[PDB]
């Protein structure tokens, strides 16, 4: 039986007896991922270049756009704005949204994958909206997940019932269901970072990547994949299985990723797959954060490679 | 003034005065990676999907059949095919195209940027077309160049006017001319190779990422970048500068990349474009081929990133 | 403010506080629009013609819809113009509502790139007997929604409920239904007439004199223009935005006129009312006629409510 | 073998030997029709709707500016502007185009089939080109067609090798060629004019209708259509047969449809099909124009219905 993204939502939201206000919210998230993979595929360019005679703040404002009037939103964090966005009064719903809206645009230049990444709370407490809203822990997640603008358009979404992966048709414009309640390989033979930071390593990263280079056990290496997007590395993590690592580092002692609105998501996509997504000291989806545009150190995965990582961790305190 | 591959190609022919068969055989290609696109990414999945009731193979067939449709081929070779094509009489052409219809293909699974390379050599003989007449050096080469499918679909073409991009705007099916005459940096910042099978590098390739990684001097460390798929991470080398790395080893003393329709038309870009490629030994577009797949290693890139590189290759000889 | 197709619904259905099928429903519907659009509009011919080296546009239009409509769970019985029978939906996949539908009309003249255009209209169930075709028989003022695509030069889903005639513009560059025209009222009387002429021969003696009076007015006033597409979903949807009246008239050789009345009559009886137009048989309103064949025909005058009551003067004097 | 609009051309021109500047405009024609035919079906209406936060105006740009900056012409007539347009010096060619950007534009709220019309003659003197360029008869049409934005987008071309007819693929926005040399009926069963304004025909036309409703020899009376948009109705007449007509009558003595951009392209496509084109009293290929917007009566068609319609036309002299 054929599945678009709104007959799911909607049916998996009949069956939960909901007020539907998360319908109208994911069905708003869903017509801007369309709008921006539209943009994302140059679609007008011609019109720029003047047949007739910003891309990340275009996808901003379509997902700020968007959101606000599905009548589903009352705080949105975006890692476009520098404050929370408090929607006006007479569009308030009880969910708060953390979201980037193109990922990995500032390597846009050369055609690389790009992505949005979200993930949606229940306001959780009952004073007046602020930015204090967004400050809960992943575990708190009631919706994430990501759309990837690649060789071709998938939306990724992980709720309670587990992870779904879309792809965008773009002749109907329809999000068409291809892989249900996808799980992640128990162990992976595919590990991903920059390794151009190789010199402020940490001795736990530097010994597990040996690891994966010269295997202790005669076993066989594992191919490095890069791509310096972090939506088109994490969905290449999901499919093939391995791990993912964007450890701190001397520029970044926080970490680079972004807790809110890249680490959280993925960690909750992650974690109903299957898989594991660890700062090193405790659960992603376990930090509880105190600034919304706070960093992480991430590292993500297929479990037996989390662990064996935590592992190793371990043995250097 | 706003301008398209077809109307570019044109008055590139006219200035030329060639016969036309050129003009024909791009605009065909032209044809062939608009229909590739359109079907990476994913144009009517919804009705495989079942809603009213192969990828490297089709796009092999869209290149043979607008080729062999064009009337300017007579010996076509394919990654596809185990030996080249010979057109039919009544179809031949006065030109040889070597080209990889799909490349990065075995991972478009997980939506990895995918890419058509393509090399065009005019034949020299007059003999009855045959296989021999795809063994010519990158050197002869009339055309190259290559599609990428990533974020947005772009069409890279070098000629001896230079290289030049084209994006296509999937609203009118136009390739609209966007960068001019590119150059790539004298020296870039990024290296690309799979650092996965470090255990079974080249002493000389190990010494040399080991200098990006760790400067003798006070400069940065090089980031690290590998798509894995070869259209992205050159495309990225290109727009970004650096160095992309599939070089020879003990287990491989070919390298891995096909050289008529992956290391040719890459190196001709290149050296279009102010780069160089080498195989180590001697420049790519210098070695003569004895088999249309014969392999052969590949280190192209910004120029000072490349001679670095022959510099610690030489020390190792 | 933006609004959406999928969005309007969603939000009219939660006031009604339905049960949701409707809204699984009308959203199934929109998908097969959708995908009718874009075979219409010819995407992925060039591999008809050979570019690497499959069915007709009718057939691939009931197959859209029928299975987009079983699989909403929102349906029990399905009457499509291309089908003797009604179908039954199969039991898993159940609702309560009976939906009849032309997946493509206007297809005739598709080869001559014509406007066409899908026409549907929307019942509840009434009875708790097995479902069967009967339940397809309910006269037109039972109809819970109804509308239609036009696959014109844009393509427009016109969608009328009991709340009224919204219009939704398909952007193809997002594959979303804009909202464009809220409320829409039909002009209460136009300057356009639309029929078949070529057929004045074997007219009505009632039409033939109300034609006769559009062409050279009893009060020489400006003549009304004359247009017919020969697409039902063309002219009709026409009369909608400019006004006048739309004419496939009973004549002696059909004396219950040639268009069906339960997926072309019904549903576009019901927009015009919505709209504040009126459609009737010469005898009866449209909406009033109880169906005793799903693909029984009646005749059907409709538009502007001044244009057709001038044609009704016509017709009671012709008894 | 598959065929499109761009190869079809090219291949032309070569066997003509010509300069290539007819190909160049031909092409640049092409892409405007794509561009008018993605507004037409209204891309990017949601962001004229505030997703994020005229039409044959911008049709007659799009025509202006690709033919402008085609190099091929020097003389553009439009039914836009109220004078012909001369394009500027460095951009000149020997060609003059005459065009209807979107025809039938007027009735475009009901979104009824609207269209392209163009005619294309070689310039008339090497004086400095003016408006006198765009006073020829039709009979010098190089080259003529349409564009009609109907239920799909199609292509017709005439030329002095007939009538080709291309579908536009908008999944690759391409126009496949779909009927090649087409030929009308000899005799249709279809009428299209305004029956509306019966009370100002001339009498030919009054009595050729009536034979039309009621043939005095017992044949089938013919169907009647009118869609009100002249691309729509002249493209059933030839794909169907039959006759159009919108003729003069006392308070238009010259007919409503302009010679230059409506009239004359249609009469020579009719012709290069084998149909027929008439004022009444002479071909409208035969017209000597004396103003750029001068209109003229037109009925054409299959030549068994023109004709019909000329014997009625001299019985009343
Ligand atoms: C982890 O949970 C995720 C699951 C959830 S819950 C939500 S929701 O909150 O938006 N709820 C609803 O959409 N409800 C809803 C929708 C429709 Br259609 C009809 C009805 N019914 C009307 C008749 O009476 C019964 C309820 N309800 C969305 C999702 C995806
Ligand atoms: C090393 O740079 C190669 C550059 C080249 S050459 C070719 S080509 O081989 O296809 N040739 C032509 O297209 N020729 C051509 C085209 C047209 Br339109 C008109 C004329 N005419 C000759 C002059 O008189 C008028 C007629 N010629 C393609 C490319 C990209
Ligand atoms: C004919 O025009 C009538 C208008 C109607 S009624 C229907 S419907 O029948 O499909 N029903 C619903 O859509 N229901 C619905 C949907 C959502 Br989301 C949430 C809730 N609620 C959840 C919270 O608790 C209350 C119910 N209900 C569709 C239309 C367009
Ligand atoms: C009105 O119907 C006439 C048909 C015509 S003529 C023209 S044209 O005037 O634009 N001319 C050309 O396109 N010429 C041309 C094009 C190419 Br490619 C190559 C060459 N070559 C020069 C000769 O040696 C071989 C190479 N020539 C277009 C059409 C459709």
């Amino acid at each position: 039986d054929v599945n678009t993204l709104t007959r799911f939502v909607m049916e998996e939201g009949r069956k939960a007896r909901g007020t539907g206000e998360l319908t109208q919210l994911l069905n708003s998230l869903c017509t801007a991922v369309k709008a921006i993979s539209s943009a994302v595929r140059k679609a007008g360019i011609a019109h720029l270049y003047g047949i007739a005679g910003k891309l990340d703040v275009l996808s901003n404002d379509l997902v700020m756009n968007m959101l606000k009037s599905s009548f589903a939103t009352c705080v949105l964090v975006s890692e476009e704005d520098k404050h929370a966005i408090i929607v006006e009064p007479e569009k308030r719903g009880k969910y708060v949204v953390c979201f980037d809206p193109l990922d990995g645009s500032s390597n846009i230049d050369c055609l690389v994958s790009v992505g949005t990444i979200f993930g949606i709370y229940r306001k959780k407490s009952t004073d007046e909206p602020s930015e204090k809203d967004a400050l809960q822990p992943g575990r708190n997640l009631v919706a994430a997940g990501y759309a990837l603008y690649g060789s071709a358009t998938m939306l990724v979404l992980a709720m309670d019932c587990g992870v779904n992966c879309f792809m965008l048709d773009p002749a109907i414009g329809e999000f068409i269901l291809v892989d249900k309640d996808v799980k992640i390989k128990k162990k992976g033979k595919i590990y991903s970072l920059n390794e151009g930071y190789a010199k402020d390593f940490d001795p736990a990263v530097t010994e597990y990547i040996q690891r994966k280079k010269f295997p202790p056990d005669n076993s066989a290496p594992y191919g490095a994949r890069y791509v310096g997007s972090m939506v088109a590395d994490v969905h290449r993590t999901l499919v093939y299985g391995g791990i993912f690592l964007y450890p701190a580092n001397k520029k970044s002692p926080n970490g680079k990723l972004r807790l809110l609105y890249e680490c959280n998501p993925m960690a909750y996509v992650m974690e109903k797959a299957g898989g594991m997504a660890t700062t090193g000291k405790e659960a992603v989806l376990d930090v509880i954060p105190t600034d919304i545009h706070q960093r992480a150190p991430v590292i993500l995965g297929s479990p037996d490679d989390v662990l064996e990582f935590l592992k190793v961790y371990e043995k250097h305190s």
